């Protein structure tokens, strides 16, 4: 029998919010980094991790030249950055409404050992997630970031790992649809290892049915996610050298295999590429001459703000240098969801 | 560890037959009615069951005129059929390569109850079928056809019946594919009962779910197959009534959410339907205004050759009669798969 | 691969522990109300809902006389009360573990609904389980309690609700086995609506399958988990009569064909039976004339408090005689695990 | 819903047949070898293969002397040993139904390759199945016998050959239990490479595991089914050693986490161990002390008829002598799974 999990109407927000963010020329800036992982770039950069300097550093970010209004369809931040106040006033949801991007925020609570697995984890969170979605749409988050990660190796990643990752996700993403959030589904495959194109895109292919045969059994409503993978590649200590052309024809075909089309857009990982490689790649993704029927687009929370964070040594006279690196980078990459990115 | 199951070569062979059979404006004739069925329609017509009497009709639909090589693709032929020559000498095989068409073949051997369950069945035949399939590409035939049936009911279709249906439409389409010939999934969904729409389209997303996670367990190749579903359509004994654009929302939508875009062509099912509403509904299906990422195409045994039967009458002076009509509603299914097609 | 997911130490651990609780004679006191449950009971006796109320009652239960020693194997916690003091001064854990019980705790976080089902939930509270564990585990509490609820219903339990709840208790018993606490796995099948026999012992059968092949697939060591099903009885509102016999049977039945017998014991739920019908029912399960390879015994949170709650009254004064009856129920149901009891 | 694949009296015989065949002291004889099989042995004897040397043997093995009966409880015959007569004039079936044995058949036509995996491999022969065996059972063949393979490997078993196989073999059940035979269910797990004993058995749990799953999704009555597995042992590659007591355990141990106790009867395999070391292993398996709940005997095809065969020759003048050394193994193999035999 059919009990439907969601009224026309809450079906015709979904959509809407999903075709606002991937709308055509659009991505989205992944601020999300918690305060572990910017202690960690903080500390790169040779400045302390406190709460105003983070707060100062995703000001340098949000309140960027009106340059990128057509570039950024949606921005995800972490919990605390919603709450805080740009120092104009503004709380930083509304900075980012107002010049038309689009709320996301981290939901997940991070990684948990699977154990008989090698090295294998799955993700955590889903208590409560439910109050909080509604907490956060109050507030204006429109929609919800989960990361979930896989690890190619020896004989991993195992069927427990696949499974339990994709049910996990398709939980998740039921009770952000309920909530009126549209989930953004995200199953990394960790580039770790030496690993031929040929093994990522088989694995890629393995970890996308799965997925999506969850995300079935779960009654989701496809028009209304995004999905976040990242491009096939080989492993960093892969010696074989491949063309950009056959990374972007890996990467399609790996989708055109397993994705339907009613999902509304693919949103890309960088995963630890240089900062021009990862628009370069998108580009010849978009490029790819066969039938993609979905919007490919980029979230890029390390390929966008590198040369900004880097140009503003935590100086604030150096503040406008900064921020035009990174409007330099969301331009490249706008440019790059259509295809007419050339370096 | 990935061990291929296919080299490029085979791989390429694959999609080149797969794209000639829906090549655009083109569609699958069914003449693969066995010696039962046809035996039920001969008797229809009035007259008797003979060996002669079916190689006659099938040169009726075979040597048609010549206003057909842009419409049919392909043919699936019934087993005994391959064997039979034309009254001019030429093998059926023959007789339909030469004016352009592909030979496909029904290598299924019927259906067998599933214990336990309500009045459901599974499909038979998977026992020899390679060394089959071998002498079918040696006598000419590219493409295979398996029907596996399953009925909307009140607590069915089971969960057993949906994954056993799938698991042996994959297991067949692996073997047709190691042996070089492309196989056509048929997972059709029985008209019969009382049920609107929303329950054929929920049932349909089901099965389709179920069987393309099946076919990626079993590491078959997409870019090789065809589907060939049944049109998202009430039941017979339902009351309420649809419009034609409601049923080409339907299965177009159906199709979105579940057919990933690497797939070939699907050909529908006509299913019972009126011989001129199968045209229709196919038409209005080709004018969505949504985004359609394959050829949607035609498979008609009935709808096509229903007219030419009748007008048949098992006389031979009718010939050219009867073909005349069959001519017909080829060229307006044609029309029908490209959108093109009015009453 | 194998990496085993515990140590032969930790293995002989958890399958001591395990033996402790389901020794012959012995049983399981649940205590684990929370503020809710326990709410409704002490407004059922017309006292006020306090912290020093619950705390006095569950000494009511804890400190009972000595004759439930060889009785009680076992007694599941609520989180306050593992912290909370008897008025001689020893924490409650001391009390139990004095006496020779072992201390369980209740640790999931309830239930939450299954979007697209009908009324179906699943259970929640797996986040920080671990740390959760570990330091219960520092506390005294050597097994831990998690509860999943199942309706039998028209179309329901769905395909998804077992798939989904069997997953979860997995996962639970995972992280449990990981931190040395013997996990309780309790798929609750509600006796609400009208049905016979028959559906329930079908119903129970699947869900128990579906448990253990989860639990085979997150390597979970079976000789260190205990099962808590719920008897095979009929609906409430079912018309038909059913002799303990026949429950006895289709119970025993029901386990026989799932549970293997790694499995340590088995401890059965009460489920809003009669207070005298519980250990009726049990002593037929023990008096089946089949081969049961597990230790058959009582978890009863309500059958035994029952009488000493009604008892009591919420006056100190009553305290004796409340613990006497209390005591009865006890000696009772010792004797039902050991097929010795009679009414 | 419940819609019951077997009526109560179909149970009772099928339960009856079970009973028969493994009850106490009694096993199973495999001369189910098929021309191919039989051909090597007879070669390797030094006689020519024709349809009368295999005959009499089955006379050697069939005929022998009446110290037999309490030792065989069954005899698995291939197709054509069916049909045959003894010279005496009593057709095979008469002469194994008359002193006591229940007659079994194989069934299954034989293995074939999974296209996509490392040489593995599924099994064959569903088709047509139900029809012959209502013909075998009108022939007297009241228990049917099907093999499945599965080689430990790198990174075999794959999920794939795993969930193919339970399906092919639950699908078998079905089908003969429909029919009025006790299906046999046999999932060899060949001793081919160096692993441990630890792989072995975490493979084997693994593989029991998915294989009861499956005939719980088949609705199929355990009570009426026997287990065939393979005693878990290292492979013939292995260099550590390892005593007949750490075999034992090992097996015991694998059985009691998956078999449930509803199972009727275990039959091991030989699997190409030495003719004396079968009984052996069996023996201390019997000895186990732990809680086995089911007949644990022999099914020996090999590890019975060895000597016999060698020590007939081909000449019949041999006969006598030949019998009674297969006369003297079946009384061992008696013992060994009363757990009273010694070398």
């Amino acid at each position: 029998h059919s009990h439907p999990a969601l009224t026309p109407e809450q079906k015709k927000e979904l959509s809407d919010i999903a075709h606002r963010i991937v709308a055509p020329g659009k991505g989205i800036l992944a601020a999300d980094e918690s305060t572990g992982s910017i202690a960690k770039r903080l500390q790169s950069i040779g400045t302390e991790n406190t709460e105003e300097n983070r707060r100062f550093y995703r000001q340098l970010l949000l309140t960027a030249d009106d340059r990128v209004n057509p570039c950024i369809g949606g921005v995800i931040l972490f919990h605390e950055t919603l709450y805080q106040k740009a120092d104009d006033g503004r709380p930083f949801p509304q900075v980012i409404k107002s010049k038309g991007g689009v709320v996301g925020i981290k939901v997940d609570k991070g990684v948990v050992p699977l154990a008989g697995t090698n090295g294998e984890t799955t993700t955590q969170g889903l208590d409560g997630l439910s109050e909080r979605c509604a907490q956060y749409k109050k507030d204006g988050a429109d929609f919800a970031k989960w990361r979930c990660v896989l690890k190619i190796g020896e004989h991993t990643p195992s069927a427990l790992a696949i499974m339990e990752n994709a049910n996990v996700l398709a939980r998740y993403a039921s009770i952000c649809q309920q909530n009126g959030i549209v989930p953004i589904v995200e199953p990394e495959i960790l580039p770790d290892g030496d690993h031929d194109l040929k093994r990522c895109q088989y694995v890629t292919e393995k970890v996308l049915a799965a997925v999506y045969k969850a995300l079935s059994d779960h009654h989701i409503y496809l028009e209304g996610t995004l999905l976040k993978p990242n491009m096939v590649t080989p492993g960093h200590a892969c010696t074989q050298k491949y063309s950009h052309e056959e990374i972007a024809m890996a990467t399609v075909t790996a989708l055109r295999r397993t994705v339907p089309p009613a999902v509304t857009g693919v949103t890309f990982l960088s995963g630890g590429q240089s900062e021009e490689e990862a628009s370069i790649n998108l580009n010849a993704i978009n490029k790819c001459p066969l039938l993609k029927p979905w919007a490919l687009t980029f979230s890029y929370g390390r390929a966008l703000q590198a040369s900004a964070l880097k140009a503003w040594g935590g100086k604030k006279e150096n503040l406008k240098a900064a921020q035009e690196e990174y409007v330099k980078r969301a331009l490249a990459n706008s440019l790059a969801c259509q295809g007419k990115y050339t370096p």
